[PDB]
């Protein structure tokens, strides 16, 4: 359905095009330690907020990650961002990545709530559900992904920071 | 179809965002002239290079607009970028504006070419249309876009430069 479009579109203009430039830009933060994989978080209710601290605040923002810039449909040098931040447990720094929500879900939840976009607010499960097994199936098939990318998603019924440090400790 | 979300998506994560606050950074970029409006350009090709200066020497790059930054799904102040450009006419600067492509046209494109995207080449035209019908009706009833965003749809069958003018003289 909607989701379908969304998460290649969250990989046409994005992840197809930072992934293969993010170890680079990690490798150049650390000297100038940052896991080496960029870690998305897929909350299937939808719930996105735009910080990570208050959805946690084990989550704790550190720095920003190196700029990417790249000329992009008639925009001069347009600027890519990412951040970096801390996982805490128990008052301990138990982990560092690049960490964000896929803001795609974030869009969904903002479209239900529009009326003119004939988008059911109980659709909105089944499309982030859609969503993620549509990225997935991308990104296993994905060259760019080559063990440069973790998905992780979840369903709030619980610490997202261990849910995060579960993946980061595996790797 | 697919066009429906990524319309959807371009207003909700994008226009929705920074158009309530265009005007004011052409402000400070006048005087810390520039037109008002910020105009997207529609090839219904879905013909969408990244430097706008190739698809017409006419079109001459100037400067960066001034940053905007926002909490975004995790992100810390993420960059948003816009592109100044001067058109040029028989050698003399005729306008000066916001311009860009509709990136996700390019996408559309895109999806048409790998293989499990499920999305047909023929099918790009019919999307392109859809897309920018879809956009239309969003922002014709949008507040954002109060006299802020001007639409510039065309079918290469030509100056892309005398096409935007148009648009810009009746400004
Ligand atoms: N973390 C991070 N993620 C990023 C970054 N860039 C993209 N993504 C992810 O990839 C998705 C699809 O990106 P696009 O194919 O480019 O389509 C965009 C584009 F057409 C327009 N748009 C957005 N920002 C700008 C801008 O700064 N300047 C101009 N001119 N246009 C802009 O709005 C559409 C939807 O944006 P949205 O944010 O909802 O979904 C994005 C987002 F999830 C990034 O720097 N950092």
């Amino acid at each position: 359905n909607v989701a379908h479009g969304l998460a290649w579109s969250y990989y046409i203009g994005y992840l197809r095009l930072i992934l293969p430039e993010l170890q680079a830009r990690i490798r150049t933060y650390n000297q100038h330690a940052v896991s080496q994989r960029l870690y998305i978080l897929l909350p299937l209710d939808c719930g996105v907020p735009d910080n990570l601290s208050m959805a946690d605040p084990n989550i704790r923002f550190l720095d920003k990650l190196p700029q990417q810039t790249g000329d992009r449909a008639g925009i001069k040098d347009r600027v890519y961002s990412n951040s970096i931040y801390e996982l805490l447990e128990n008052g301990q720094r138990a982990g560092t990545c690049v960490l964000e929500y896929a803001t795609p879900l974030q869009t969904l939840f903002a479209m239900s709530q529009y009326s003119q976009a004939g988008f059911s607010r109980e659709d909105r499960l089944e499309q982030a559900k859609l969503f993620c097994r549509t990225l997935e199936d991308i990104l296993a098939d994905a060259p760019e992904s080559q063990n440069n990318c973790r998905l992780i998603a979840y369903q709030e019924p619980f610490s997202l920071s261990q849910e995060v440090l579960r993946h980061l400790r595996q790797e």
